[PDB]
C-alpha cells in the first residue's frame, strides 16, 4: 500500500492535477488498485457544474492513467524517487472509454488497472473505475516511458 | 440519506468552506452522522503543509459545526429550502476539543454529532470525528442561526 | 444560425463554467456537419501549477474535453439553433470516447483549434470525430459519442 | 526582536497560502506573550463560500490565526530566529478550549491576535488570549499546540 | 451616506473576486472626493506569484483600486446609493496618467485610496489622487473614465 | 541570444509566477532596443471570475503589467543575456506609468501582443513605451519605467 507521501515522490503531478490519493493494491507487471476521494471542496465543481456537482469523466480517465503509470513505473524500478525524477511517462493513446455512472462528491473513486501487454518501454493498461463495487467507467490506455528533459 | 444536492439546499456554506459531502443519519433534536471525503485535490493542502498534507484541525471542527447546523436547520424547519436560503450560521463557542490522529488525503472523515442543548436559533452540540472507526477528534460547540 | 460565436454566446449555450469551460471562440459552424472552434492556452491557468512544475503541458484529457464541449455546442445548435432558454434545460453527456491519440504536447502560447465533424446523429444521440490542432498541425485526435440529456 | 514582518513569518512558520493567517508581529516577549495581526480583505478565497452576499471571516480561522501566533512565539522562544532549523518543523493542534466569538470579523477589519503562554514544556505550548478589532474583543480562545520535526 | 461597508460596495460595483479591490469607504463627498481603503494580507492569491518569498502588492492593482474608488465616487455622485441603477451602468476608463510609485505595499499594509474629481464634463469624469499607507504617500495617479450604458 | 523564447525560458528569467506571469512567449527581441511578445487570453483564467460575471474582459491594468513584464524580459536579457542563475536573484519594481490609453477591450480568445521599445535605460532602470495589439489593431498604449533589484 502507498500513501499520498509515496505517490508524491513517484508522480510529478501536483495540485490540481494529481488525481490519486492512495494505492491499496499493487502486483508488479500485473495490476493495481488505487483510489481518489471525491469531495465538494474541489475547485472543478465550481464549473462542472454549478448547482450540480459531477466529477469530469475525462478526469476519471486521467486518474486511471496516473494509476497505470504508477503501476508501470514501480513494476520496473520499484519505489525509487531518484529514478522517478529522470523518467517521463507519456500517454500515447486511450481507447474503449465508456461512462456508465456519474461520480459525485462523497464517492470513493477506485481505479482498477491491469497490464494488458508490455514490450520495452511501451505499456498498455486497461480496467475500470468503481464506486462501491459498481463499474462507473472503463478504459484502455497505452503509455511510453522515456528519459526526462 | 441527504446527498450534496440536498446539503446545498439547507446549508448556506459554499466552496471552499462547505465541508460536508453527505448525510448518512439524521434524527431530529437527537443526532446526526455525516461525512466529508479528504483528497489531495483540495486547495488547503498547498499551504498545510507543503510536502506534508494534513487536513487542518480547525476545519475538522468546522465540519462538525456544519453537520450540527444541518441537524439544526432540519429539526427547526424540517427540510425546507426556502426558509433556509435566508439564514446564515455564526459560531458562538467551541470547547473541549482534542485531536488524536491526523487526517490526511485518502481518509473518509465521518462526523458524529448529538444535540446537548438548544433554544430557538441557538444550538449546542458535541461529539467526535472518525476515520475508519477510530476517533481522530472530539469537540463541543454552540452556533446560532440568523436572518 | 451564424457560423461564428464568441464567449458570450458559448456561455449561453454550454453549462460549463470556470475552471471547466474549455472553448473560447467558434470560428466555423455547419449544422449537423461540423464545427471549428478553439481555446487559447496561456500560462495564467491554474492547471499548469500542477501539470507540471517547471514544465507546463496542457493535459491531454482536457484537450479531449474541449473537443467534447465543441461537439456539444454543435449538437445542441444543430437542433434548436442559438436558443439560450432551451439550452439551459439540456446538458450534453458523453457516453464513449474512442481512438484518442496524442501526437504533440500543447503548451502556453498555443492556440488549440478544435476540429469536429458529425459522424452520426439520430435524435439526442450524437457521434463526433475530429482533431485538435496547433498551427495547422494535428496535436491530437479523438472520437466521442454524446447524449443530449435533460438537465432535470 | 519584538517586531517582525511577513518576510520573517514565512521564514519561521511552516504554513503557506492559503493557510498562513498572520501578516505581522508587533511585539513579543520570549516565553511570555506575542501580539500580531492579520488584515482581512474581501480579496480572500474563503469569502466565496462564507458566505455569498455576506463575507464573514470564519471563526475557526481566527482560532487558527491565534495558534499560528503562538507557534511563532513558541519557535522563537526555543531556538530564537533560526530559519534553517524552522524549515523542517511542523505544528500540530492538540486541543482547543473555552473559545467564544463575540463580534463577526469582516473585510476591512484588522484582526489583532493577543496570546499569552499559560504553560509550556519542550515542544508543547498552551497559549491563551483574544482576537481584537479596533481595540475591541471579537473572540477568546485557549489552545495547546505541538512543534514537531517533520518526518 | 458617508461610510460604506463591503456589503454596500458589492451592490454598487460590478467587480467580484478576485478583482474587487476596495474593502470599505470611510469618506465620501459628492462631486468632490472619496477616501476608501483595501486591506493587504498574505492570504491573497496574487502573492503566490508576485513574488515568491517576497510578497509585494502589484503596482497596477493599486491603480486599479484607485480607479474603482473613483468609479464609486462618480456613480454615487450621479445617483447616490442606488443598486438598481448601478446594474445598468459601466464606468469605462479611457486613460491613466502621471502615476508614480514611491513605497512598495506589502501584506499587513492598509492601502488607503485618496481620490478627487479633477474635471467632470458630461459623461466624462477625470479623477486624481494618491494611495497612502499610514499617512505616507505610496502612489499617485490621474485617471479618466466615461460613464455609459451597461450592455 | 536568440529572438524567440518560450514559456520555459521566460520562467527562467522573470521572477513572476502564477497568477501574475502575464507573458507566454517572446517572438522578437533586440537587445537594448525593442521586443515583441504575447499572452494568450482565455476564459479559463481565475481573474475572469470577477471581471466581470457574465462579461469577461481582461483588465486594462493587467495589460500594462504584461507590457512591463515583456520590457523586463528585454532588460534582463540585454543586461546578462539568457542567464538563469543571475536572474533568479532578482525582482522587478514598477516606478512610473504614463500616457496609457485603452482603446479596445480585450476578451477571451484574443492574442494580446505586446510591442515595446526602449525609450531610455541606464543600469537597472528601464524606461519602455509601446502598444498592446490584437489582430493588428492597437488595443492599448502605455509608457512605463521599471527597476531591476536584488531580492536582498
Ligand atoms: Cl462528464
Ligand atoms: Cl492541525
Ligand atoms: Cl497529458
Ligand atoms: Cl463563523
Ligand atoms: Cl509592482
Ligand atoms: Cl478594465
Amino acid at each position: 500500500q502507498f500513501f499520498i507521501e509515496h505517490i508524491l515522490q513517484i508522480l510529478p503531478h501536483r495540485y490540481p492535477m494529481l488525481l490519486v490519493d492512495r494505492i491499496t493494491e499493487l502486483q508488479a507487471n500485473q495490476k493495481i488498485v488505487a483510489y481518489k476521494n471525491i469531495t465538494f471542496n474541489e475547485d472543478v465543481f465550481n464549473g462542472h457544474f454549478p448547482n450540480k456537482p459531477i466529477f469530469p469523466g475525462v478526469l476519471i480517465v486521467e486518474g486511471m492513467a496516473q494509476s497505470g503509470g504508477f503501476l508501470a513505473f514501480t513494476s520496473l524500478w520499484g519505489f525509487d524517487p531518484e529514478i522517478a525524477k529522470t523518467k517521463i511517462v507519456y500517454f500515447m493513446t486511450i481507447d474503449k472509454v465508456k461512462f456508465r455512472i456519474p461520480v459525485t462528491p462523497g464517492d470513493r473513486l477506485e481505479y482498477h488497472l491491469e497490464v494488458l501487454k508490455h514490450k520495452g518501454m511501451i505499456w498498455q493498461v486497461g480496467g475500470t473505475a468503481q464506486v462501491d463495487g459498481k463499474v462507473v467507467a472503463e478504459a484502455e490506455l497505452k503509455a511510453m516511458i522515456a528519459e526526462r528533459e
